[PDB]
């Protein structure tokens, strides 16, 4: 099981997948690593090796602060890296059907985690069975997080802006000239991601450099027009500097700024991080992206392609347990008005007294909801539509008046072995499973529905990477039109149809709450 790429050759091993047998590479370089004078630099052509690359084992993970929230709690660290951290962090895992295709199509996975953590190696990320049951080719990369991925200095070669971004370039465009020896198409690619890694796909959509690189996208509870995924290049000037005085290399020459900063300690780095406020994510660099993504969107400035986009039912409850008074995981997390409206100043920092109270009043005074959980609840909505559900509605409307074929779903399951409580639903992050097969392996006791629904979820992923369409006897997927707005519901007993996700809230937040 010898693979020959352009640089070397590589050696693959051979798994037992559901009865059958799925090749895996694990742990392809892509990239020189980014170590020494490379260290914020954009990266650059991977060089050649004479001898067997053995790529049995996933690689390092970049450099990253765990989380450390909620200590011996699975729901928190099944997300934290499963493998050495180190500098020498970029590469990419390949998945190759058995017997081996000639023309498969390839899905290329971006992992999310805020542009801060995250790494391709995580058990919920594991394409052998997408690989087995779909009979696709599953890619997926390492990239820079953090400041050794995102910071920025305007111009400046050193540390541009956007490095990790350009580490998901590169690893697309080994795809390109290497994918055909595996038995890929490169002419098929699905780029496909979760959160930051569905910011990251539509950041590619927006991206001229990448168009060529892959076909179709779907974004996962993520879009690139949010109000947390881009700065303005001056926001990370500031920060870049802010970082520099917390870590003690505060320079009036700026290019050497960099230079002191190439010579501390990536944990050096990492503990002054997290005291500059995303803290380093995507910029207005000028070279990935040129503007703001919903100014490229208005002007019509993406590719033209098929999309397939959608959220979970109860997006905000991950964020609230994080940095919300009154909320937790150990108990249901019924909060009065009082720690509402000291919720809203920590997800809206800008925002007036009677923005605050504009808020307040569309999702609690408007109606007659008096329970007990009325207050909690609408936060959860309130966080969900303003910062997940409405921009990722936003941005398939834009994509549809400009004629592109888009389908959007509303997953509504809640996993039966959710480690968070009740309360929080369903959960951002917690369709990966699905999508990627686990509740397959009937050792991982999920229910025998939980299987059923996996395997339709992988089906309509994978029909749409092969032919833009996710769709038979079963509910049919219509197309997303800017009139009708039809999306589908993904559940356990029977998939709807509806028409207008959230589209009371959507409005306030797009044509009333700007004006306040
Ligand atoms: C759900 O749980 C949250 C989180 O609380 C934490 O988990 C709980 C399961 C439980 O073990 C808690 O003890 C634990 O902190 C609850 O929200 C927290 O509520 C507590 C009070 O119950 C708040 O702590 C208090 O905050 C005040 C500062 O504003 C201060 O007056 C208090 O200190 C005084 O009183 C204590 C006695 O409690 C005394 O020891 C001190 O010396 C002092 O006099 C006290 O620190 C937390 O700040 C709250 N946390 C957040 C994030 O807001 C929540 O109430 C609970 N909900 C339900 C419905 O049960
Ligand atoms: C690579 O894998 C082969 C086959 O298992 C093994 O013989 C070899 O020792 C491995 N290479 C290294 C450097 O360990
Ligand atoms: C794969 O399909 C593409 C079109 O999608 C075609 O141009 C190419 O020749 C095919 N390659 C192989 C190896 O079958
Ligand atoms: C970043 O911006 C803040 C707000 O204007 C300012 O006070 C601070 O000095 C800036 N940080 C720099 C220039 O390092």
């Amino acid at each position: 099981i010898i693979v020959t790429t352009k640089n070397g050759k590589v050696r693959g091993m051979n798994l037992p997948v559901l009865g059958g047998t799925v090749t895996a590479f694990l742990g392809i370089p892509y990239a020189q690593p980014p170590l020494g004078r490379l260290r914020f630099k954009k990266p650059q052509s991977m060089t050649k090796w004479p001898d067997i690359w053995n790529a049995t084992k996933y690689a390092n993970s970049c450099y990253q602060n765990t989380d450390q929230s909620f200590p011996g709690f699975v729901g928190s660290e099944m997300w934290n890296p499963n493998t050495e951290l180190s500098e020498d962090c970029l590469y990419l895992n390949v998945w190759i059907p058995a017997p081996k295709p000639k023309n498969a199509t390839v899905m290329i996975w971006i992992y999310g985690g805020g542009f801060q953590t995250g790494t391709s190696s995580l058990h919920v990320y594991d394409g052998k069975f997408l690989s087995r049951v779909e009979r696709v080719i599953v890619v997926s990369m390492n990239y820079r997080v953090g400041a050794l991925g995102f910071l920025a200095l305007p111009g400046n070669p050193e540390a541009p802006g956007n490095m990790g971004l350009f580490d998901q370039q590169l690893a697309l465009q080994w795809v390109q000239k290497n994918i055909a020896a595996f038995g890929g198409n490169p002419k098929s690619v699905t780029l496909f991601g979760e959160s930051a890694g569905a910011v990251s796909v539509s950041l590619h959509l927006l991206s001229p450099r990448s168009h060529p690189l892959f076909a179709r996208a779907i974004l996962q509870s993520g879009s690139s027009n949010a109000p947390w995924a881009v700065t303005s290049l001056y926001e990370a000037r500031n920060r870049t500097l802010t970082l520099a005085k917390f870590i003690g290399c505060s320079r009036e020459n700026e290019t050497e700024i960099i230079k002191c900063l190439r010579n501390k300690d990536p944990q050096e780095i990492l503990q002054n991080e997290v005291f500059v406020v995303v803290n380093f994510g995507p910029t207005v660099d000028g070279d990935f992206l040129t503007d703001l993504p919903d100014t490229l969107l208005q002007l019509g400035q993406f590719k033209k392609t098929q999309i397939l986009v959608g959220v979970n039912k109860d997006e905000g409850t991950a964020f609230l347990v994080y940095g919300a008074p009154g909320f937790s995981k150990d108990n249901n997390s019924i909060i009065t008005r009082k720690e509402f409206e000291e919720g809203l100043k920590i997800f809206f920092p800008g925002v007036s007294e009677f923005g605050k109270e504009s808020i307040l009043f569309h999702y609690m005074d408007w109606t007659d909801d008096q329970r007990a959980e009325n207050y909690r609840d609408a936060l959860d909505d309130v966080v969900g539509d303003y910062d997940i559900i409405c921009p990722a509605l936003e941005f398939t409307k834009k994509f549809s008046e400009m004629g592109n074929n888009a389908f959007f779903y509303y997953f509504e399951h809640r996993s039966s072995k959710l480690p968070w409580p009740e309360w929080m639903g369903v959960m951002h992050g917690y369709e990966i499973e699905f999508v990627f097969g686990l509740p397959l392996e009937r050792r991982a006791n999920y229910t025998k529905a939980e299987e059923i629904l996996s395997r339709s979820i992988m089906k309509r992923w994978a029909n749409f990477a092969k032919y833009g369409n996710p769709n038979n006897n079963s509910t049919r997927w219509p197309v997303f039109k800017s009139n009708e707005q039809k999306y589908l519901t993904l559940n356990a007993e029977s998939p709807r149809v509806y028409t207008k996700l959230r589209a009371q809230q959507c409005r306030f937040w797009t044509l009333f709450f700007p004006k306040v």
